[PDB]
């Protein structure tokens, strides 16, 4: 029996190969998540079909329908029946899907283009000189939008009201946007996406002040299934015996594409 | 019905109060998993009394009789209901006993003591002797050690990598013990042993201990590995879910980050 | 039934908001008036409705007529029930509204265009050509003006200090008007007069002023009083009592000064 | 019909003169708030007698009996008519006395032994090697004891845990204590006492980091009485002169008596 993997297309995680015009099938596909996979279906034992999200979105609540979007709403409805992505683990989530115990480690960071006038989010708050904006239907997003603090309330209370709207449909769309605004942008993504983008050419952008919190991308699975215990242990075992370290070191910093 | 919490004593997590003579109940302890026992209960209303392991032991499997002993070991056999300490998510607890989403990352770090400034225009610089585990593993003069019925020790004895292999290995027939039967005692053969012995310690705790009174010990390289620390349930509980759930509760609210801050760096000196 | 709140035009206190056109009721406006109220109904509930005095004044008793006018004027004949604004407290306005103790304090200003930089090793220094108020009632070249109907007109007007009682015969025989209508008129006098026109406000506004853009205007010298505001209330209301525990309450909780840090120094542009 | 004014003996506020053994009545007494009653008597037109409050304590409610103590129970209970005497508005006061508009803003500040490496209250509160205390049945105290902010309910928790008895019975023995403890103890004190403190010999201490907070002193009265609005008058018309600004500069600066 197949098993249908909901991904998406995020660098480093999932890439399209370079002559993929000519591969059909799993061949296609290159990236630290599809590593991933190979090494979660060989732990257990099942033949595995890589599929993208048909919307480029990982999944929220919609407003007033409690509708779920995304890969998570794809694992909800039972078109899925795996997720390996870089699927921020939240409470929202939890609730209707379950996670695996988190595989790689990050938090919310600060991206600008290259005397540094920002220093950490308290000055970017004081200060409406600079933008800011996130990814829409993101963990980012919504952990401002639940934010209880009074520096990310008010974070939140200008980025909701913002003309026109600086919230991007893409994480390439907002990288694009840092680089095409002259310093006058900022973006708030997660710090693993942040170190990928700033060690890659042209290699204009780079991280100001620590990351705002600390969560963990999961792997998620419907809730009840048979595959969380399994994927749990894989993961587990992954992260012990350093696959995991290797597979991001392969992925991150073996290339390194600047001068640094 | 009221539940027992199993805790270690370790600092900054739980730590017996100055005046503890005459205090009674959860007010004898003071340190950051009281404080995550007590927003787990604001979270999810239950009666609780701390309690503290009879042999002082975070967790591990006996040879030749398969036995889980420490915190785990209470926890496999009833006699525990929830484990609120800093206690290491690994492949053989998962395997017995259920773990909620980490509160708390760390990683192996090596503990040496601090070196003094070399004086030579005018300017005093940090001169040390390890910078890494490889060189720590290739140089035969500093020894090093772990602590006894832990996480680490379980580490070094399982993995597969070269350098981390060799370090086991020397480790395995170090005479006298390099182990050390906890925390405290392993950091204070580093400050006696005169710079001739390296501490392998979670990086919380390391850095903990690098920003108190006398902080002569510092904290070298960089980490080993990266790991986490979850409230541990025994298998088959109804606590399993809703202390998961209060985690993710915590840890969006910041209460977890405010705690550390307040423990960790808040209150230190020098 | 319902309480109404007159309250000025004044910034940071009350203005309207960007979609102000939209948005109907209590959040039209914002502002440190606003949330005060905000905090004085959650302290003792009440419902109330934001108002703008027609005239946009702060409250003096004209002659002749002996008719109090603006904020204090429409609180005399009952048409408000509690006026949360920057309203001073004076003598002739104590003796006919009652006042709560004072929820900021304040002083009488200069505001001056702010000099340019002079060139003379290569360092640039700042010479202003006003240090306080003598030098200012001295010369002749730099004029000044007040606010019409405030509490700094009757100040000048009622003192006997020499100084200041020259201030006020140099100020009532001034041709053309050195009195200004509102504050941003005279902080746009003071912007436009090429430093010709120093202006006396209250340093609560003063210093607001100089911290946004384009922050080309200075307060000189040091306060030439020290004075507050408070709730004003109507003689015989019941709400005096309420009023002024609610500001002893908010002062005592730090709340005040949090909306003052919020609304003045956060926000700062320059 | 006398009036008896209770006050406190507090310097420049109230003090014994220099040949008190040889003058009655009023003309024992010299200071700011001598001055003061002088002036409010010839305002209303009534005839005083200055008395000094019989235990040195300036009010509070004891712990689990409510009574008060010091001259606002001097004055609850009738002993005392008028209290004119560096006494600080607070919520607890107000519902048994009735202050007038204070005449002298203040505030609580921290006195040290002769930049520093505290300044701030942040600093004074991580750092545990250096002390600090109050004045007891105070307002700095009493501000402490019900303060929710987070650094001032940590501060209170260190104080009120602290051994020996970091409080202080008299402002005299506050700054003797800080004087005679090298550079180990801190005080937190009203910004008025602190400057009176810093401009004498032998100026040995000064003052450091900004306003905790902001408050004024009250002329108070019972409950009730019919002398609260004529010195509420009193000290508006003494305020819009500048007679107290004129007091506070002759015993503040008009002697200076210190190398600044
Ligand atoms: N260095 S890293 O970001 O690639 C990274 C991050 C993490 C790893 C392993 C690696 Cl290599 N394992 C942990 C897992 C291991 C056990 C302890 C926490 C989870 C369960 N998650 S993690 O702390 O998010
Ligand atoms: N800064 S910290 O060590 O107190 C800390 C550590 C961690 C936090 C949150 C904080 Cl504040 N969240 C994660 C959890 C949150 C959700 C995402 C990963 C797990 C589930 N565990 S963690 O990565 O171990
Ligand atoms: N920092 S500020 O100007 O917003 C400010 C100003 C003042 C505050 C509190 C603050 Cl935060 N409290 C006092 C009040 C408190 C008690 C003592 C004097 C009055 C009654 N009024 S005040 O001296 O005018
Ligand atoms: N400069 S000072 O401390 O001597 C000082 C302090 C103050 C003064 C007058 C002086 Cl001189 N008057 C005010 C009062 C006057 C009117 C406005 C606020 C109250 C009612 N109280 S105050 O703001 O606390
Ligand atoms: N990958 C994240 C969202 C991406 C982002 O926050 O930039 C998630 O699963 O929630
Ligand atoms: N925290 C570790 C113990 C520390 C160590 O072994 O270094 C555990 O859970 O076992
Ligand atoms: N607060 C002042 C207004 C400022 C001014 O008039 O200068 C008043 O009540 O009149
Ligand atoms: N004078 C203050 C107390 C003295 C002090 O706090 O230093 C009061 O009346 O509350």
């Amino acid at each position: 029996k197949t098993v249908v993997v909901t991904t998406i297309l995020e660098s480093p995680y999932v890439m399209m190969k370079k002559n993929h015009e000519m591969l059909e099938g799993n061949e296609r596909y290159e990236g630290y998540c599809v590593d991933l996979a190979a090494e979660i279906a060989k732990h257990c034992g099942f033949k595995y079909k890589l599929t993208i999200v048909g919307d480029g979105k990982y999944g929220a609540r919609d407003a007033d329908t409690k509708i779920w979007n995304g890969m998570v709403g794809e694992l909800v409805y039972g078109k899925a029946d795996i997720a390996i992505a870089p699927l921020t683990i939240t409470l929202v989530r939890e609730e209707v899907i379950d996670f695996s115990k988190p595989f790689m480690s990050l938090g919310i960071s600060i991206m600008i283009k290259k005397v540094s006038p920002i220093e950490s989010a308290e000055d970017l708050s004081k200060q409406t000189e600079i933008a800011y904006g996130t990814l829409d239907s993101g963990s980012t997003k919504e952990f401002f939008r639940r934010s209880k603090i009074a520096v990310f309330d008010k974070m939140w209370t200008y980025m909701r009201s913002a003309e026109p709207s600086v919230f991007v449909r893409t994480t390439a769309e907002g990288v694009a946007r840092v680089r095409k605004s002259k310093g006058k942008y900022a973006y708030l993504l997660e710090s693993t996406m942040n170190e990928y983008i700033e060690q890659r050419k042209p290699c204009d952008t780079m991280k100001v002040g620590g990351n705002l919190d600390s969560k963990g991308y999961g792997i998620a699975t419907p809730k009840g299934s048979s595959l969380g215990t399994p994927v749990n242990l894989a993961v587990l075992k992954l992260s012990e015996q350093g696959v995991l370290d290797k597979l991001k070191n392969k992925w991150w910093y073996d290339k390194g594409e600047c001068g640094a």
